[PDB]
């Protein structure tokens, strides 16, 4: 495989000992909104890149208990569902989430903007009405 689709505790065990990020991709063959984009768009090598830099990625479903109970802990549609998650310290941040596909120079956007996240997270000092 090229990218890193792990479970979802795999996921963050990965990241935790490898001081890597979390992107936790809800998916389910129910909501098939993701499949246009994960094809193309979400495997393009240029994105991917972004992710094998810092991220492990969580390959979680939402049908099974296991997605379902995320559903209901982060409170999750279908799909395709971006959940960035950021180790720091000793817990884990969300540091926004992506939903509805969007071309891969939307999703380049906030997989940049996360990437400046994990460290930028937390911000507010300097205070913006906008």
């Amino acid at each position: 495989m090229s990218l890193r689709w792990y479970p979802y505790p795999e996921a963050l065990a990965l990241a935790q000992a490898h001081g890597r990020m979390v992107m936790v991709y809800f998916h389910s063959e129910h909501c098939p909104y993701c499949q246009q984009m994960n094809t193309f768009v979400l495997s393009d090598p240029g994105v991917s890149r972004l992710l094998e830099a810092r991220f492990v990625v969580a390959s979680v479903s939402v049908d099974t208990p296991e997605g379902q109970e995320l559903a209901r802990r982060y409170r999750v549609p279908g799909t395709p569902t971006f959940v960035f998650l950021v180790p720091k310290a000793g817990a884990w941040e969300e540091v926004g989430r992506l939903f509805g596909s969007r071309p891969r120079a939307e999703f380049l956007k906030e997989l940049r903007q996360v990437c400046v996240k994990g460290g930028a997270c937390g911000e507010g000092h300097h205070h913006h009405h906008h």
